[PDB]
């Protein structure tokens, strides 16, 4: 059995951001300190800054006065920030530069008093963090995940609307979603493709290439990530079978049985070392040396702010 790993995989530059300013907290002022949301969508990281003294919090009100508080990688809404920024707290953001991005936007239309349309999974973090960003009445803020969704919306005046995304959507059903919004609204404003981030983008590339090579592919990361689930989901539309797995341990052997080349790729906020525990385990099972696809180059590095070191 070939085991192919894809490239680009795992960590991105905001994850890597982010969980070092949760380590740096902890190593410069000690337990506990207190993270809005977990940091990134991985119960391994997760887990771990736990044992650690992080404490996961979904809402400030949970917070004791004095305490240092960290906003997740995914961001957090104006009234979130203005909660954290009324009570008596040391905030650090970890929130990704390229959601930063998107929320400046909604933040100008917002000002602004016109209509922004997000594409967008309701529930997310990253959604209501970005949706948060607007709060003029005397415009609108609406989310759609489907060209059905845009069928139905009306909004005020269609002559100033601008459009913005989640970041870690399929790029192909965002793509549907832009063209419709453009056949509906045909003045409406956005970037030039969309917001969907490069990690995003280069990972699903990535597991395109894997799944035509491969028979099965297995996805690491947790059943919470956004962009993991867009991997393991690019995959099963090519008609391969795969799988989104936290760890090695979840792997069943009757899901590689006589499967020739097996494919490994990991979500952007899914460590090294669960992949590698991966690979360890489909050896087990007959898998050879772990070969790697060549991939686009990443050369993005987002550092920590200085008061973190
Ligand atoms: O929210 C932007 C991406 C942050 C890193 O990946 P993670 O799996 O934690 O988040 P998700 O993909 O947004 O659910
Ligand atoms: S997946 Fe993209 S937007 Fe989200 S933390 Fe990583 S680089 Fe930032």
């Amino acid at each position: 059995m070939q085991i192919l790993l894809a490239n680009p995989r795992g960590f991105c530059a905001g994850v890597d951001r982010a969980i070092s300013i949760v380590e740096n907290a902890l190593a410069i002022y000690g337990a506990p300190i207190y993270v809005r949301h977990e940091v990134v969508h991985n119960r391994y990281v997760v887990d771990s800054l736990r044992e650690r003294g992080a404490i996961f919090i979904e809402q400030i009100s949970e917070v004791p006065d004095g305490a240092i508080l960290i906003f997740s990688a995914h961001g957090v809404s104006q009234a979130v920030r203005n909660e954290a920024k009324s009570r008596d707290l040391t905030v650090f953001d970890a929130t990704c530069p390229l959601v930063t991005k998107v929320h400046m936007e909604v933040a100008r239309a917002s000002r602004r008093g016109e209509e922004s349309i997000l594409i967008g999974h309701a529930g997310h973090p990253e959604v209501e963090g970005t949706m948060g960003q607007y709060s003029n009445p005397e415009g609108g803020m609406y989310l759609v995940e489907s060209p059905d969704d845009v069928w139905k919306l009306t909004v005020k005046n269609e002559e100033k609307l601008s459009f913005m995304t989640q970041t870690t959507l399929s790029v192909d059903d965002t793509s549907d979603v832009i063209d419709a919004l453009r056949k509906r609204f045909p003045k409406i404003v956005g970037p030039r493709k969309d917001d969907i981030c490069y990690a995003t983008t280069n990972r699903q590339e990535a597991v395109r290439a894997l799944a035509e090579q491969a028979e099965v592919v297995l996805v690491v990361g947790s059943k919470n990530s956004s962009n993991s689930n867009r991997l393991a989901e690019l995959a099963q539309r090519m008609g391969k079978r795969a799988f989104l797995i936290d760890d090695a341990k979840d792997i069943q052997e009757e899901w590689v049985k006589e499967v020739k080349c097996v494919g490994v790729t990991a979500g952007a906020s899914a460590p090294d070392i669960l992949v590698q525990n991966v690979v360890a385990r489909l050896q087990q099972l007959g898998g050879g040396e772990a070969i790697p696809l060549e991939g686009r180059e990443e050369n993005i590095v987002f550092e920590v702010p200085k008061e973190l070191r």
